[PDB]
């Protein structure tokens, strides 16, 4: 998990169900047409 990365701006929207980060809104809505799937048990966190 290296730093190669540089490029500020603006992230209005954030997806919760993977926790992906998005900057556009386009790019959610069709985020979430994938995302057909429930939340269901397995990602145990605290
Ligand atoms: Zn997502």
């Amino acid at each position: 998990g290296s730093s190669g990365s540089s490029g500020t701006g603006e992230k209005p929207c954030k997806c919760t169900e993977c926790g992906k980060a998005f900057c556009w809104k386009s790019q959610l809505i069709m985020h979430q047409r994938t995302h057909v799937d429930d939340k269901h048990s397995g990602p145990s966190s605290g």
